[PDB]
DNA sequence: GCTGCGAGATCCGCTCC
DNA sequence: GGAGCGGATCTCGCA
C-alpha cells in the first residue's frame, strides 16, 4: 500500500503503464494509480466502469448497446421509444443493477434536455458528451454490433420472439466467451468489484484533511523535524508524503510523526 | 445455496413480478402487462443473461404448466419442482420482503413523476440502501459468494503442482555427481529441503546446485 | 534522562550563554563574548570539560549551523538536534529558567563588583540555598543521573530468569486474538508489560488475557 | 602390425584405546 | 565417544 508506491510510480516512469495496469500489478489503491496516471507529463501531453451507448437497430426494433471498456461486458434491453422520458428509465434502470462513474455518448434528440441533466445530477456519476473523433473508437465500436447481431439469427427459430433473442445474446456473448483461464466477462466485473470495495474501508476514515510533521532518516540520524506535507494515504503504522526538493514520495513509521491543529 | 422464488402483486391494478434469492436476499422487480406466457418465457431468459442460478422453485401458475416451458426450461438447463413450499422459512422471507417494498414503494411516491422510472427507482432503493450484517447489500453479498465459490473452485491448481528437482553434494572439496531425479519436499528461499534414497536421509541443498523438472510419466 | 537545552540572553548588553537540564534542573550560565562559531564550539568544550552530556536540544542561530561546527559535534560523538523547537515543554522551561535567573542575579549584582563573580555567586547560592520535597539540590540529581550511568550496570541484566507468553487485546470487553508469541518484560501484579511489533508500542495485558508458556521439560 | 602417466594433496570410514 | 590411519579421488603437465 504505502511502501510500494515509489516502486510504482518508478515503473510507470520507466514504461508508461496504465493505471488499471499498476492496480493489478502493485496492488496499490485505483485512486493512487488515477493519481499517477494523471499527473504524467508525458501522458498528459480504459477503464473500469467506463462504459460507451450507442444506438443500432435490428427488424426495425429499438435496441440499446452498452459496451464496458475494460471488462468487456455487453448488455441490452427492449426500449419502446426514443423519447426522453423512456430513454431515462433505461439509462437509470441501467444503474439498477450497475455502480459505474464514467460514462460516454454522442449527441442525440434524446440525449440533451432540459430534465435530462438534472436527473443525472441526483444520481452524481459524471458523464461526458462528445464526438468519437478517434480512430481507435471508430473501429472498436464497429465490431461490437458486428459480434452481438451475429449471435442473433443462431438461435431465432426455436424462439419465439425478437426480445426472446435478445437475452440469447446475452448468454452467447456474456456467459460462453471467456479467455485467459476461463474467465468469463461478467467473471471479470464480479471481481473487479471485489478489489474496487476494499478502498471504501480506507476512505470512510480518511475524509477528512491534516497537516502533519515528517522527518527523514539518514543512518539513523534523525536530523530534524520538516514540514508541513499533506497527508497521502493512510497505512499500518507506515505513512506517505511528497518531497518539496527531491520531488519523490517518502515513507515515514507512525513513530516520526506529529498531529498539527487546524 | 443459489435457491430463488417467484411472487406476484397486485397494486393499482398492476402486476409486479419478484424475483426472491433466500441464501442472500437478492430482491428483483418488473411490471408484468399481461398474463400470457410469453412475458414470462422473456422475463425468466432476461434473468438468466443478468444472472447465474443453480435451482429455482415456485408455485404453480396459468401459463407455468405447459409443454413448451418445460422444454425451454429443461433447454436452458435449470431445474423445477412443483408443488406449494411447506418452509414457514421461505415464507417469512417472501411477505416480509413484499410488504417492505410494497412501504417503500408507497413511501416513495411524491418523489417520482412517471411510472416504470418510479419502478427502477425503487429497485434502486432496495438494492443499494439495504445494508445487512456489515453493511452489506444484497448484490455485495451475492458477489462476495460467487467470488467465494470461484476461488475454492480454482484454490485446487495452487496445490498440482509437486515438481521435481535434482540435487548435488560437495564431497572433498569437489561437487558430485548429479543425483536424481527425485520430488522435492518443501522449497523455501535459499535452499529447499529432498528425500535421499542412498542414506534415507533429509538433506537440505541451495538453490546454487539444483536443476528442475516437471515430473515424469 | 540527561536532557540538556543551550540558550542565548542578553544583559546590559551582554552575551550569556546559558545551559537547562531537565533531570537534574541545574541551570548554568556563562559570559561569551561573542555569539561567533570559534568562540561557541570553545564554550561547548568547556562546558564537555566536567561534564558528559547525552541529549542537547538548540535552537535557531547562525552559529550552531556550520560545516565545521557539525564536524566538531561528529568529533563530540553526541546525540544532538539543532532546528526551531515548537515544543511547548521546551519553550516554557527555557523561559522560566530566563526569568529566574533574571530576577535572582539582581540581588547579588551591588556587593559584587565583577559581573563573572557576581553570576557564579548568584549561581552558588541558588543551588546551595534551593531545596525541594526532603531536601534535594539539584546537584543531587545531577550525581543521581550521573551515578546511574555506570558501564559495569548494563551487563548486569540476566541472571537466570526468561519467559515467554501470549495476549490478547481488549476492546469494551471484547477480546481480540493471542497475537502470536512475544518476549515478556517483566512480571508484576495483575498485569503484565509487552513490546508490540507492529507499532513498537509497550502495552500492559491483564494475568487473566495472559497464556503462560511452560518452561522446557 | 601398438599403446598415458603419477606425485602431491585432502578428506571419510574405519577401529582401537 | 576421542583418536590415528589406509585408501579412493582429484587435477595438471610433462612431450
Ligand atoms: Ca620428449
Ligand atoms: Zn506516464
Amino acid at each position: 500500500w504505502i511502501e510500494n508506491i515509489p516502486l510504482a510510480e518508478e515503473e510507470h516512469n520507466k514504461w508508461h503503464q496504465d493505471a488499471v495496469s499498476l492496480h493489478l500489478e502493485f496492488g496499490i489503491p485505483r485512486t493512487a494509480a488515477e493519481d499517477i496516471v494523471q499527473q504524467c507529463d508525458v501522458c498528459q501531453e480504459r477503464g473500469i466502469d467506463h462504459w460507451q451507448v450507442d444506438y443500432t437497430h435490428y427488424e426495425d426494433k429499438i435496441i440499446l448497446v452498452w459496451v464496458e471498456t475494460n471488462s468487456g461486458l455487453i448488455y441490452a434491453e427492449r426500449v419502446k421509444g426514443e423519447t426522453g422520458q423512456e430513454f431515462r428509465v433505461q439509462t437509470m434502470k441501467w444503474y439498477a443493477m450497475f455502480a459505474p462513474k464514467s460514462l460516454q455518448s454522442d449527441n442525440g434528440p434524446a440525449f440533451v434536455a432540459e430534465s435530462t441533466q438534472l436527473l443525472m445530477k441526483y444520481l452524481g456519476i459524471e458523464h461526458t458528451t462528445g464526438i468519437p473523433w478517434n480512430p481507435q473508437s471508430q473501429a472498436l465500436v464497429e465490431r461490437t454490433h458486428q459480434t452481438l447481431k451475429n449471435t442473433l439469427e443462431k438461435l431465432i427459430p426455436m424462439f419465439n420472439a425478437f426480445e426472446s433473442a435478445l437475452a440469447g445474446t446475452l448468454i452467447t456473448l456474456n456467459i460462453k466467451r471467456k479467455g485467459g483461464l476461463g474467465t468469463s466477462p461478467m467473471d471479470i466485473f464480479i471481481f473487479n468489484k471485489e478489489q474496487q470495495r476494499i478502498q471504501q474501508q480506507s476512505k470512510s476514515k480518511q475524509e477528512k484533511i491534516r497537516f502533519c510533521y515528517y522527518r527523514t532518516r539518514k543512518r539513523g540520524h534523525p536530523g530534524e523535524w520538516q514540514g508541513p506535507t499533506q497527508v497521502l494515504w493512510g497505512g499500518d503504522g507506515a505513512i506517505v508524503v511528497k518531497d518539496r526538493g527531491t520531488d519523490r514520495y517518502l515513507v515515514i513509521a507512525n513513530k516520526d510523526v506529529k498531529f498539527i491543529p487546524p
